[PDB]
């Protein structure tokens, strides 16, 4: 991974993330930490150059896909609950917390993307509270 400290933190307690390069069309994958690859069961060579969003399909609420490309818009912090398809077809809930890391001029150089895999009791909960706002 382009080798920041906050990245290599995450490489040692080995978390599940990717990094995005937002200078590159459509703001792709450009490093997937062997946790995401075993999460979703895709090879390092199927994720490089694409865009996260291949994670979603049919029971993936589109409304939490919007909280996060509106999160991203607005250069804010985003944490999300939202069901996501293994390359089998299998589906999970990803709490996906995605930070932006800027470099002294507060331009976005990389984007930073953590996948914790949760129960389907703790996204029901955790979606419930979310919709109190
Ligand atoms: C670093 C990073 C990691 C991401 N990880 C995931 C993920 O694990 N699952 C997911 O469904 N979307 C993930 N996304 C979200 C999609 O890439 C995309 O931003 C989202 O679907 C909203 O944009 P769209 O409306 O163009 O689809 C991630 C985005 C970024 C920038």
């Amino acid at each position: 991974a382009m080798d920041y400290s906050l990245v290599k933190a995450l490489q040692t307690a080995q978390q599940n993330f990717v990094i995005s390069d937002p200078s590159i069309p459509d703001n792709p994958i450009v490093y997937a930490s062997q946790g995401f690859l075993t999460l979703t069961g895709y090879a390092l060579s199927e994720v490089l150059g694409r865009n996260c969003r291949f994670l979603q399909g049919p029971e993936t609420d589109p409304k939490a896909v919007e909280k996060v490309r509106k999160g991203l818009e607005r250069g804010e912090d985003t944490t999300v609950v939202l069901l996501n398809y293994r390359k089998d077809g299998s589906t999970f809930w990803n709490q996906l917390f995605i930070a932006a890391l800027r470099d002294g001029e507060g331009n976005v150089v990389n984007y930073l993307g953590v996948q914790c895999k949760v129960s389907e009791d703790y996204a029901k909960a955790f979606l419930k509270n979310e919709e109190n706002e």
